[PDB]
């Protein structure tokens, strides 16, 4: 229906509970040809079965983390996508974010090197700018959009989130810069900041389950959000109804970022 | 399809260019059941025809400047919508604002008025507020949402905007609380700042079209939206594809809130 | 020393424990001559005794609420401070907030109304136009500034905060306002956004003096501000050292506003 | 006077016309012991100078793009100011920012390159919190606080500013987290985003001026801000009267950024 004949890249499928994952499953629904990027080897089983899922197109590899990664990718989704006078994409979804396990981990101050930075604003941040370069062409031929996922740590400290913190900043940054440099071309660029979601991964961690329980304790709805609540608000800013949408970070977050103190808090 | 069976309170329309018309419309066009409001008798005229094209269950007086009229048009809708175990309503459109056109010429110091500011504010912020009070009960008991419609004058000077700067920047704060205050019965608050919309009638003024001149030489889409990108935003905001937002606002304002100097400004 | 020779008119000083107290106690450190105002009998004993410890050139009395105890007001200021080749006025501070107590308890939804909404706006966020008004020409002749103080509860919820912080959003976009009607007389217009003070009064009240441990477990500093801290804030957008800043909202709040969640709130 | 016995590193003095010469000058007034740091030896002429015009206690070698300059820098810095009891340093600042010219020239998404902005991020993001770290014991002794200078760019498009947007955004979340990671050792960490300055070397630039002249026509108080007035807001940010500030960005800016559309801009 929403999406049909309308073709979107994803990346950042590393499972069936990535958000990326819900992301392509709420295009698909909607009638979307998808083509999936995986990173590694290792991580291509994982995309396969969303292959498998959701009838992809294809599956192309793409490390973010490196140019000539992605110039080839990009080649390749040229000859499926590229071809024809209906040629071009419609989105691509960026939805990668890494910083070494060591640079999250208690005093922002004591366990931020140098390297951590640099690594976590390489993969997190410019490679939104990466793809957004190598999609330029594509995106353009159909007016298409850029979406790539943040989180409020960014602007709002957060424990232990530390250098992300500063990556995502830069990220929004590149969203904003983004959508002026490409708004000539009529290529929409946008971001979801997504709220922390409770996946099984994620319970493993008694510091990450603490955070998710204050989050519920401070969120205006009173729960965390699903990945299909930001698949859908995804599904929205990719479609034709978000086309007077750009520069926008849009939450989904159960109104987490407009809370100072709850009444449950207070105790 | 994507609204069937669910029902909903437009306010503020006004006439066919109303952003509350075409909201109003994408609602209609996804399946939704209708209540139109209107403020008084004369306007009374443009919103039957609105009632007529979209098939309106009621359409029921309401002056937001009385909390009776409020209470009343709450218990006609209570007659067609809070009867059955299906009782409830899905959302409440608030797109009402108001400042005598004293308060918006020239000089902000000289122009604005205790009086003024306080008619401002009233219509423009409390209202929200109001219908919020009145549609609790039917809301929570399908939990449903509330959608107001602001600007950027709340955070950004423009100029003649000036009082209606303050009541927007009011009505944007009462989102967040709202939110906070409705979220435990299942209720989302939400906001879209809408671009400037070059209409007929704003065309007619010298001072109007010369904003939506610059407007669209700093915005990043190089237009101003339509109308229509404003009621699929908002359809979106109160469909089950935003149940994981609350509290935000959204710019469908082709990006114009993320620039500070174009280069086509430069000029 | 630094504000030798500099008039300044405060109000908003109900007493010893008043922020505006301890601003004008800055100010007189510093060398400035103060008029300072009340807004009725029974507070204008607490008055005196600041006209008594700083000096004052005069005790006038000025109802924000009245345009006519406004203009009486700047009438008296002009007498001393509006003749001369030296006429002027080099800073009015605006320290005055109010909304019935009423609107402040509990849900926001239930508690507001659309009278104690329209006092608070009227009180809280019109007043600082209204000095704005009838200050503007003794400030232009001495390229002076205005000062108003708010808080966080205008972009972030606190509980029972309810409709004082509408009127603080609206009493902020004042500021942005003015600062664009005004700059053109080298008039420039700030804010404070005071965190949460630990006075006497406050402790009495079970629900404030929790509010004010949260915040402290809350903030960087692991502390609430003192009223001197907020004086010498002032005290520099007041002075010559802040020619540079307009527009500007300080917080003074040991940095709450820049948490979401802390360590020590983990618990 | 206010700063009388109190010891700051700064850093970034290029030239007189640097922002950190104003700084230094601003801090030297006030009563202040300042060492001053190079990067290279080509620069340290420069550097010299102010050592001469203020009477450094100490000129030592600062390259923020090296781990083991900065770590032999505050090793030197240990020698003049960690002995005794009266050990401690009061403040650092950081006025610090690079990015390849290559980076900052046309088309963001054309000129920005992954080395361009894993330079830029490093030399004018990370190093601040390098500085930190280095520092944190002499600023824990004396409770003594950061500086960092910021810009518009992070939060707002400007054209060419490009990846250096990203750096700061990512720069002022490095402010936000310090502020949580070092508060609770009476550290305080803030930043000042400056207006465009008008200098001798930048008005070269036709781009450039062009920048500043448009900046003068949005900005409330009509002109562009001067080194000094930047000098003074650092002044008192570094100083006591800015005990209860911490994690601000205080725009030092004539009221740019709060300005959308100027009157004047209309034509
Ligand atoms: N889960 C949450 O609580 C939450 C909340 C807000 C923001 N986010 C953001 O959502 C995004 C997606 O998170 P997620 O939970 O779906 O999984 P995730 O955190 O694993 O997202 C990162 C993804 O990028 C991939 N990736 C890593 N390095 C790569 C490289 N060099 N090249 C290409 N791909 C690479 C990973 O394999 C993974 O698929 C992230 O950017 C995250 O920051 C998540
Ligand atoms: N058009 C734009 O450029 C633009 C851009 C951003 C924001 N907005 C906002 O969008 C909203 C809708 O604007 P619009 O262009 O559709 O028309 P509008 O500006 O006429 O919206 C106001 C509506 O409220 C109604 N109204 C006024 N007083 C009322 C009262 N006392 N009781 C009940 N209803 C009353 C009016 O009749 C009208 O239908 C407004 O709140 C406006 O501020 C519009
Ligand atoms: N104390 C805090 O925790 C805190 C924190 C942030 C913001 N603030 C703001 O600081 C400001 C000063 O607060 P405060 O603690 O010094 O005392 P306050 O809250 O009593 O400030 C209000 C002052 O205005 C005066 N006033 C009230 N109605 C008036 C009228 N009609 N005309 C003239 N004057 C009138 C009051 O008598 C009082 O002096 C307020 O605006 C408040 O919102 C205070
Ligand atoms: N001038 C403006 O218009 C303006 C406006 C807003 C922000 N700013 C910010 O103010 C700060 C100071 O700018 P400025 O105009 O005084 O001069 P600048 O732009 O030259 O500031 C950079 C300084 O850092 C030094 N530096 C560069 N690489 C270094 C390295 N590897 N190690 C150590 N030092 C290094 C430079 O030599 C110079 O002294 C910058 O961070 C800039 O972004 C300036
Ligand atoms: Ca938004
Ligand atoms: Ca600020």
């Amino acid at each position: 229906m929403l999406l049909k004949g309308q073709r979107f890249v994803v990346t950042g499928i590393a499972s069936k509970l990535s958000i990326a994952w819900a992301i392509a499953e709420s295009l698909h629904r909607e009638g979307a040809q998808l083509i999936l990027t995986y990173p590694n080897d290792k991580i291509k089983k994982r995309v396969d079965m969303a292959a498998e899922a959701f009838d992809a197109v294809a599956v192309i590899e793409c490390d973010v983390g490196s140019d000539e990664s992605i110039q080839v990718c990009f080649d390749e989704i040229a000859k499926h996508w590229g071809v024809g006078d209906d040629k071009g994409i419609d989105g691509i979804v960026h939805a990668i974010g890494f910083a070494p396990a060591d640079q999250l981990d208690g005093d922002f101050t004591q366990a931020t090197t140098r390297e951590g930075s640099q690594i976590a604003h390489d993969i997190s941040s410019y490679s939104f700018v990466a793809l957004a370069k190598a999609g330029r062409e594509l995106l353009a031929a159909r007016q298409g959009s850029l979406l790539t996922l943040t989180y409020e740590g960014s602007i709002s400290v957060l424990p232990n989130y530390n250098v992300m913190g500063m990556a995502k900043a830069s990220l929004e940054a590149s969203v904003r810069y983004l959508a002026s440099s490409l708004g000539g071309e009529g290529i929409r660029v946008n971001a979801i900041s997504a709220g922390p979601i409770r996946t099984l991964a994620a319970s493993g961690i008694k510091s990450f389950r603490r955070m998710l329980d204050v989050s519920e304790k401070i969120a205006p709805l009173q729960r965390n959000v699903s990945q299909e609540e930001v698949g859908n608000a995804a599904l929205f800013l990719l479609s034709p109804w978000a086309s007077g949408i750009t520069g926008e970070i849009l939450f989904v977050d159960a109104g987490f970022n407009t809370v100072a103190i709850s009444e449950k808090i207070m105790m």
